[PDB]
């Protein structure tokens, strides 16, 4: 059994496929989870989300490898057996974007932020192959995001990074938050050496804006959580300015 020292353990409802960690959270969502082990730390899991909408799946952020995301591939195959249309993806870092190679063999149109496609190569990523763009109240241009169907994206403003983005899923009470939310059990919010200090607490409280009916918050370094998930993490960054 893997036992992250960064992200939640493993739990009953669980599905290992390969390496690689599979939980349903509603009839048409799931968590796909991988992990990166890190020299004298252990363990990392990385979270995103797998959405089956009608006849075609879409992918919220990828694995932190193309090996990985590969297998994501499969295990859709397997237990949906639908043809993945889209995958977005939620910052230029490693766990979100390190297997795009993966998306764009397989056929797949991939998305993000402008400007996490803009960073991408300093951040040793491959873009996206199109760039999503945000109104000024941070709601995604819609026509910018062609055929998201459930995924309602929106950019909270800097925070965890510049570029983080955050997405809805219409019809459930989800939201994800990405690396930007932390579990209302954090005590702290984590490596902070490309963040935003100044807004963070801003942008965790207009994501929680953005989305509020959302019950459960999916992030990227712990299991689901309630809402105060997002209000923790906005207090933990109001002590940073
Ligand atoms: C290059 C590996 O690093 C990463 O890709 C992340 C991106 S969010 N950095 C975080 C950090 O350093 O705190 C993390 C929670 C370990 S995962
Ligand atoms: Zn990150
Ligand atoms: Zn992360």
């Amino acid at each position: 059994e893997i036992r992250p020292t960064i992200g939640q353990q493993m739990e009953t409802g669980d599905q290992r496929f390969g390496d690689l960690v599979f939980r349903q959270l509603a009839p048409n969502v799931w968590q796909h989870t991988s992990y990166l082990d890190m020299p004298g730390f252990g363990a990392v899991a990385s979270n995103g989300l797998i959405v089956r909408d009608g006849g075609r799946v879409l992918v919220v952020d990828t694995a932190w490898t193309d090996d990985q995301t590969a297998q994501i591939l499969n295990w859709i195959k397997q237990e949906i057996n639908l043809p993945v249309a889209l995958a977005v993806v939620t910052h230029a870092h490693q766990d979100k974007m390190g297997g795009m190679d993966a998306l764009h063999a397989a056929g797949i149109a991939t998305y993000a932020n402008a400007l996490s496609n803009q960073l991408a190569p300093q951040e040793g990523m491959v873009a996206a192959q199109h760039s999503l763009t945000f109104a000024a109240n941070g709601w995604v241009e819609p026509a910018t995001a062609p055929n998201f169907g459930p995924l309602k994206v929106f950019y909270p403003g800097p925070g965890h990074t510049s570029d983080n983005i955050t997405v809805g899923i219409d019809g459930t009470d989800i939201a994800f938050g990405g690396c930007l939310i932390k579990d209302s059990k954090a005590k702290s919010l984590g490596n902070l050496g490309d963040a935003d200090t100044e807004h963070y607490a801003a942008s965790a409280r207009a994501f929680g804006a953005a989305f509020p009916k959302a019950s459960m918050i999916v992030m990227s370094h712990s299991a689901p959580d309630s809402r105060a998930a997002i209000t923790h993490t906005a207090r933990m960054a109001d002590k940073l300015r």
